[PDB]
């Protein structure tokens, strides 16, 4: 989305930029709005504080990457863009894994949402005999794997995009047996 | 002498069924085991050491104490059956020991190494070292998470067997030459 959230997106970009090179708690609202080039008080039309801004970033950015697009068959492109986003924002996310103990659970749910999208898109392309139980299992199994691998890579400072071909290939192999 | 240690462990596991970990004493354990109390300390300094011993011994048997040709599929099935038989015990462990998950993950990594080894004995593959390492890390993480969740939920782990095997075989098949 763009038109209904223009200012929020500018403020969030500013914050993400500062998180590349400053510790989270040393970024004030004043700093964010200086970087955004918007009058400070405007921040409060939208967020009470930096925690609320973080929450918004997590909800918006993952939805935008996974769901907010037009594509009929999109999951492979979405996965690539998600890995690229995590690489670009690796320092931000390393920091969040330190600051927010509940983030790991949110992160896993994001991967689950991606797997739900994989299933959604595949069922548009081909016919499958997977039961409801089997679809749940494939999603939970793979979401857990990708969550663990990408969390570790983020924390370690290893590139996520380098894993893309291997992840796609393993997912497609598993999907195929249910044709 | 595996024998006395196993009696003590069996007694502690049974007390853990219906008693909170912290409310089980060495006296309780040894009375249940029917073995003179002081014998405990020939083997374990305390309850935490006893727990650690159970983890190391049980998983070493499940992963390392089989015949060479038993195979990863039977090994997985045996692990799943062990987790079912000890489901209530592990439900508690996932509560009280927030480091057990790391140990558990290593056990699944060990099994995945055996999967690769067994498959390379059966057939021939074009995977690189990096590709096979990745398959192992990816699937060990998946199986670790899925079995923990099923344990906590109180679902059948043995029921997961075919589901896991099918997804693993599907991944390995793409590297077969």
């Amino acid at each position: 989305m763009e038109k209904s959230i223009i200012t929020q997106k500018i403020i969030a970009k500013a914050f993400k930029d500062l998180m590349q090179s400053n510790a989270y708690h040393q970024i004030s609202v004043s700093d964010i709005m200086q970087t955004a080039k918007i009058r400070r008080q405007t921040f409060y039309n939208y967020f009470q504080n930096q925690e609320e801004l973080l929450s918004w970033i997590f909800e918006n950015d993952f939805a935008e990457l996974i769901n907010d697009n037009s594509d009929y068959y999109g999951w492979q492109n979405e996965l690539l863009l998600l890995l690229r986003y995590l690489d670009e924002n690796q320092i931000f996310y390393q920091k969040i894994f330190v600051i927010d103990k509940n983030f790991e659970h949110f992160f896993l749910i994001q991967w689950e949402n991606l797997l739900d999208k994989v299933i959604f898109d595949q069922e548009k392309k081909s016919d499958y005999h997977w039961s409801d139980l089997e679809k749940s299992f494939i999603c939970r199994y793979n979401a857990a794997a990708i969550c663990a691998i990408t969390r570790e890579s983020i924390i370690r400072g290893n590139s996520l995009e380098k894993l893309y071909s291997q992840i796609v290939n393993l997912l497609l192999a598993q999907i195929k047996i249910f044709e």
